[PDB]
């Protein structure tokens, strides 16, 4: 499914994503602009033989098991194609397990380079939330 921006932050903010950990949620549907494209489908290989899957890209060295990463951990106890639904609590969930872990939203590469720092309120803004 690919979400339309508002779609996505309706759905982000049900899930309890605003401010969470204190990203508002313009963060968030910053790093799944970037990620993803809005597209629960998206799948792309990482250099280190991972893959990342889904709205927010997360990794399956860490925290889904796709069959094929070594060194993989699955904290957050599914198949990574689970993150491929058209429904995003199991993104949303894992992602929360993610932004809890230390280093906050900087475990999104993304994120990092593309929307800390900046404007991320204008990715709300026009949306009835
Ligand atoms: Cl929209
Ligand atoms: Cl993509």
């Amino acid at each position: 499914k690919v979400f339309g921006r508002c779609e996505l932050a309706a759905a982000m903010k049900r899930h309890g994503l605003d401010n969470y950990r204190g990203y508002s949620l313009g963060n968030w549907v910053c790093a799944a602009k970037f990620e993803s494209n809005f597209n629960t489908q998206a799948t792309n290989r990482n250099t280190d033989g991972s893959t990342d899957y889904g709205i927010l890209q997360i990794n399956s060295r860490w925290w889904c098991n796709d069959g094929r990463t070594p060194g993989s951990r699955n904290l957050c106890n599914i198949p990574c194609s689970a993150l491929l639904s058209s429904d995003i609590t199991a993104s949303v969930n894992c992602a929360k397990k993610i932004v809890s872990d230390g280093n906050g939203m900087n475990a999104w590469v993304a994120w990092r380079n593309r929307c800390k720092g900046t404007d991320v309120q204008a990715w709300i803004r026009g949306c009835r939330l």
